[PDB]
């Protein structure tokens, strides 16, 4: 069923890795910093009952049960493991409001929250935006509750991050439900359709570097990842990237020498019938100039393990470029100029 309605969310771009909106759960709201997760598909905020010898539990929004007169009890065990690692709690039931829509939503109330990487993090807790099929104890994911209430224009969302501002005028991002915004994007979308409904990943047909660099040469996967601040290749063809691009390994990252990233060759991802181009100044966080520093660069090495991967993963990176509509209707995927 679909109605008339489009609802948007502000989001909040920090540093350019993460980018984060405001939910409320319970009677009366209590409030929480979200991403809204295309790699994942279960709600979760960090909870009350979370013992505080885990820090991160000390420095976010905590859900507290007890304060709710909307709460359901639920309690079913509930371990997510990530790229990123593990959280693990139980299940709840409660109202929750996204951009003016409420709805009836289960979700992980976290009790074991790692200080690496959450005492990173801005953000409190995460909004899945996958589907069913990867949902961890079968929970019925937030954006098939909303479809379910026949209020949305079309069985869509749509992604705008922008490039990080000092100025507070500046919007960090958005997430429209039901639509996209033309404000955000120019020119057509050009659609790539799922694999197969489930996952958001595509086919990718090769990757670029320069002239004389090709890697992905007999096709590769591409998950469309908005809870990623980076672009991810497996470790193999990150060393030939990064190589091709004379960049050095650290421990978590790859750097340039910061006077050496202007000059760094254009990466292209060959999706559907499009060549998807990020030039230097799209993946290099050019902090300086100086010879004698160096800067990161927003793309990295990630093995994601099957049946998902070994996959690339489009992240912040790609998507502050490319507008993107996540199409459940038609399982595709929708990439625009970004403006
Ligand atoms: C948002 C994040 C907690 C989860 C739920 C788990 C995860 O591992 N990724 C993939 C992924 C893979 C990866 F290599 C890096 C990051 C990542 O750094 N995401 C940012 C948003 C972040 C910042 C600070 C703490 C945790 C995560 C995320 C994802 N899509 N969602
Ligand atoms: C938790 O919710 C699920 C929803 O399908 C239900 O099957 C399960 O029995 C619930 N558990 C309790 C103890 O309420």
């Amino acid at each position: 069923t679909l109605g008339n309605t489009t609802s948007s969310v502000i989001l909040t771009n920090y540093m350019d890795t993460q980018y984060y909106g405001e939910i409320g759960i319970g009677t009366p709201p209590q409030t929480f910093k979200v991403v809204f997760d295309t790699g994942s598909s279960n709600v979760w905020v960090p909870s009350s009952k979370c013992s505080r010898l885990y820090t991160a539990c000390v420095y976010h929004k905590l859900f507290d049960a007890s304060d709710s007169s909307s709460y359901k009890h639920n309690g079913t065990e509930l371990t997510l493991r990530y790229s990123t690692g593990t959280v693990s709690g139980f299940l709840s039931q409660d109202i929750i409001t996204v951009g003016g829509i409420t709805v009836t939503q289960m979700f992980g109330e976290v009790t074991e929250m790692p200080a690496l990487p959450f005492m990173l993090a801005e953000f409190d807790g995460v909004v899945g935006m996958g589907f069913i099929e990867q949902a961890i104890g079968r929970v019925t994911p937030i954006f098939d509750n909303i479809i379910s209430q026949g209020v949305l224009k079309e069985d869509v969302f749509s992604f705008y991050y922008n490039r990080d501002s000092e100025n507070s005028q500046s919007l960090g991002g958005q997430i429209v439900l039901g639509g996209s915004d033309p404000q955000h994007y120019e020119g057509n979308f050009h659609y790539i359709n799922l694999i197969k409904t489930g996952v958001w990943q595509i086919q990718m047909k090769g990757v670029s570097v320069g002239s004389s660099t090709l890697l992905c040469e007999d096709g590769c996967l591409a998950l469309v990842d908005t809870g990623a601040s980076y672009i991810s290749g497996s470790t193999s063809s990150i060393e030939k990237l990064m190589e091709a691009l004379g960049a050095k390994k650290r421990l978590f990252d790859y750097v340039v020498k910061c006077n050496e990233g202007p000059t760094l060759p254009d990466i292209s991802f060959h999706l559907g019938g499009k060549e998807y181009t990020l030039t230097s100044a799209d993946y290099v966080f050019q902090e300086s100039y100086s010879s004698k520093k160096l800067c990161t660069l927003a793309i990295h090495a990630m093995d994601i393990p099957p049946p998902t991967g070994p996959t690339w993963a489009l992240g912040a990176t790609f998507i502050r470029k490319f507008y993107t509509e996540f199409d459940r209707r038609n399982n595709r995927i929708g990439f625009a100029l970004a403006r």
